């Protein structure tokens, strides 16, 4: 079918007029574009991609910590076993660590010996490369300069900004409101995935080469799931890169395009994607959530899946449910009944606990919290563990406070007696602003 090959929503930027008309959020945003191309971009807004230049970035900290994926160079949009026998999901991406200065070095040199080979003139085996992924660029005095040209793209592909549900955590979650970067060779491949908690991602090539992108439907990534499964593959966890005529055979669409160097990729909530250096180049990235109903429905639903799957949530979807109720006027009605859906479950739950904690003879110990504090997590299965926190005694004694869940608090310590229960808010508190948190009029 041509529509397993459906064309790309594109659109071409000249000026910053075009940069900030209101129309370009809303596509964006829109769920039926699972992917949007905003070509252009950096030059309509005469972004300086230069100060992401791998010259640039050497000088400004050069022994910056870089994650490497050693990789097989595969040819063009397929993944062989390393015999060259068959077609297979799986891709070897082993891990080490270098720094921005070494791997520049590499980059380079890869880039002077293959200008060799094609001056030398005239199934694998396949050739070793390495990517140089997830480059940390969250620290305002290292990067201040990179950081602030950032600040010059419209709000809502903005690293902060109000509309971002991410800036409304109201803490850190690196990667996501913080900038990644990436620097590529030819064939550094990033391997099939979802963002995390499906929140929208920004990319933008840095150049000077192209990458090739892949993007699947997100309600087609349950077909995907499958395909993992039943190829002894972790779709959350393990690297695999589709093999497109399984796909193809398995009725999914497949969106396919070239992104060049000031070209910005917006990846919707929940879009499946995998996406492949054709030359030398450098992109970074990050994540942004719309305050959409959809875009909330599906962190939502990731949250509750990565329980399931004993994978820890990047985004506390609790803490951030609170923060939304206290601080953002919700104006449409879908949206609006999410949250306080939400809210309420969280309260009746929270609720019922706390009544069989004091039943049972057991003290809430009233423990208050910092502003700014970060969400916490259970340190032992790592899942989200709001207001009613699980301390050991000795724990608590030495006020490290090493949070439990009240789960993993029971496995433990059958009567809790290993334990006190510390409280970050009074219900008096939650309940009011649960009950302030109201549908805003709004005409748009
Ligand atoms: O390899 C990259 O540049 C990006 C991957 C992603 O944004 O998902
Ligand atoms: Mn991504
Ligand atoms: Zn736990």
């Amino acid at each position: 079918k041509d529509k397993l090959n459906p064309p790309t929503p594109s659109i071409y930027l000249e000026n910053k007029r075009d940069a900030f008309f209101p129309p370009l959020h809303q596509f964006c945003t829109n769920p039926k574009n699972p992917v949007t191309v905003i070509r252009g971009l950096a030059g309509a807004l005469k972004l300086d991609l230069g100060l992401f230049s791998t010259k640039t970035l050497v000088e400004a900290n050069n022994e910056h910590m870089v994650e490497v994926r050693t990789q097989l160079l595969q040819p063009a949009d397929e993944n062989w076993d390393p015999t060259g026998t068959k077609k297979i999901w799986r891709c070897e991406s082993n891990r080490s660590h270098t720094t921005i200065a070494k791997y520049a070095q590499y980059q380079a040199s890869s880039f002077q010996e293959s200008l060799r080979e094609e001056n030398e003139k005239r199934k694998g085996p396949f050739k070793t490369i390495k990517f140089g992924t997830n480059i940390d660029l969250s620290d305002n005095k290292k990067w201040k300069l990179q950081l602030h040209e950032l600040t010059k793209l419209p709000a809502f592909a903005r690293v902060v900004s109000a509309g971002n549900l991410l800036t409304h955590v109201g803490h850190t979650i690196l990667g996501m409101n913080t900038v990644q970067l990436y620097m590529k060779v030819p064939g550094s491949r990033t391997p099939g995935h979802q963002e995390n908690n499906n929140f929208c991602s920004v990319n933008i090539n840095i150049g000077p080469g192209d990458c090739e992108w892949f993007v699947v439907p997100e309600d087609y990534w349950g077909v995907l799931n499958d395909f993992c499964e039943k190829n002894n593959l972790n779709f959350l966890m393990s690297s695999w890169w589709p093999n497109l005529e399984d796909l193809y055979e398995a009725n999914v669409p497949v969106y396919r395009f070239i992104q060049r160097p000031g070209d910005l990729v917006w990846i919707n909530a929940g879009t499946v994607h995998w996406v492949q250096a054709v030359g030398w180049c450098n992109n970074i990235a990050w994540n942004v959530g719309p305050l959409t109903a959809c875009q909330y429905k599906l962190a939502v639903e990731r949250y509750e899946w990565n329980k399931l799957k004993s994978v820890k949530s990047p985004v506390p979807m609790v803490h951030l449910s609170w923060n939304m109720a206290r601080n953002i006027k919700v104006s449409d009605p879908k949206l609006f009944e999410m949250i306080k859906y939400c809210l309420l479950k969280i309260l009746k739950q929270y609720q019922t606990l706390r009544e069989a904690l004091v039943a049972a003879g057991k003290e809430v110990i009233w423990h208050g919290r910092t502003n700014d504090e970060p969400a916490h997590y259970c340190s032992i299965c790592e899942v989200e563990v709001f207001n009613l926190l699980f301390v050991t005694n000795e724990s608590n004694t030495q006020k490290t406070y090493i949070v439990h869940c009240h789960d993993c608090a029971r496995k433990t310590s059958k009567s809790l007696e290993n334990f006190v229960v510390l409280e970050q808010y009074k219900m008096e508190d939650l309940i009011q602003v649960y009950d302030q948190f109201t549908l805003a009029l709004s005409l748009s």
